[PDB]
């Protein structure tokens, strides 16, 4: 059951939000989330995530395992073209919207997305109007942000991306699985590569 796996995932995401003060500071968890009955859409990333979801902390393991169990049931998205990121990146990365205007659960109060990148990928400079708050669920990666330090983030660490500030991320030997909140002007916009 897709419905059961996604409902269990939503519970794990809510618990994760409640447990992270930076997430509580960024947005209140919505009281109106509704099952959307959005169908699954498979992309090649599923098998990479399932075989190699990344090291979890004891605190992040329930969410990581819920994400792996949800993988065959979510609507995976890519966003970028082969010209922009290359075929290997498209094979070994993807994202989906867990909650939000077009989430597996609908709400207009918040947007929650999830991304996976296998090892050895360089997600180049990209940007968008809405603010975003990353968390790492499992794995680790190096996070770049214009006008700010580089940070190597591990499970449970977070990073705020202010509106329109370009950011980027590199995985080295480990993959990374993330769960991200969005807010502000432009909510519902997708990232674009910086020009
Ligand atoms: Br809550
Ligand atoms: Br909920
Ligand atoms: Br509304
Ligand atoms: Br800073
Ligand atoms: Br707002
Ligand atoms: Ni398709
Ligand atoms: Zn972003």
């Amino acid at each position: 059951s897709g419905r059961a796996a996604l409902t269990h995932l939503l519970e794990a995401a809510r618990d994760w939000h409640e447990a992270l003060p930076e997430f509580r500071a960024f947005a209140t968890w919505p009281e109106d989330l509704r099952w959307a009955d959005r169908p699954a859409h498979a992309l090649p990333v599923i098998d990479h995530l399932t075989r190699d979801p990344g090291h979890a902390s004891d605190q992040s393991q329930p969410l990581r395992d819920a994400l792996v169990a949800a993988a065959p049931h979510v609507e995976w998205r890519h966003s970028y073209t082969e010209a922009e990121v290359g075929r290997d990146f498209l094979n070994r990365f993807g994202w989906f919207e867990l909650a939000g205007p077009s989430g597996h659960f609908l709400t207009q109060s918040l947007r929650v997305t999830v991304g996976y990148w296998g090892p050895g990928l360089d997600y180049g400079w990209h940007e968008h109007l809405p603010e975003e708050l990353y968390s790492v669920v499992s794995g680790r990666a190096l996070f770049h942000l214009r006008n700010a330090p580089d940070l190597m983030l591990e499970p449970g660490q977070t990073r705020f991306h202010p509106a329109n500030a370009p950011h980027a991320m590199t995985t080295l030997t480990d993959p990374i699985l993330t769960l991200v909140l969005w807010r502000g002007a432009g909510l519902g916009d997708d990232p674009r590569m910086s020009q």
